[PDB]
């Protein structure tokens, strides 16, 4: 049993295809470092996920995601967000398989 997206929307994949095409094109060439590249995903980063469910675009779109995660989350406390099923990508998964590969092999080193 499978649907067409468990969340991530249509919209979003193009998104994630695109980015993809993109991340992997730079990320790849240059490899990564990117300072200002990097800088700019941090930024965008945050102003993307809150911008587009936050505070920026649009008062009313936002505060109807404002109240949508409001109840959502708020059934909840701290954040409780999904994160098992790793069907797609995998946040938890993958990030475990960054981890790994860090320790692996990758300039890392442990929080002391």
């Amino acid at each position: 049993m499978q649907d067409t997206s468990s969340v991530v929307p249509l919209h979003w994949f193009g998104f994630g295809y695109a980015a993809l095409v993109a991340s992997g094109g730079i990320i790849g060439y240059v490899k990564a470092g990117s300072v200002p590249s990097l800088a700019a995903g941090l930024l965008f980063g945050s102003l993307a996920g809150l911008g587009a469910y936050q505070l920026s675009q649009d008062p009313r779109n936002v505060w109807v995601f404002l109240a949508t995660s409001g109840t959502l989350a708020g059934i909840m406390g701290m954040r409780f967000y999904h994160s098992g099923k790793f069907m797609p990508a995998g946040l938890i998964a993958g990030a475990s398989l960054l981890m790994v590969a860090k320790v692996g092999v990758s300039m890392f080193n442990r929080p002391h």
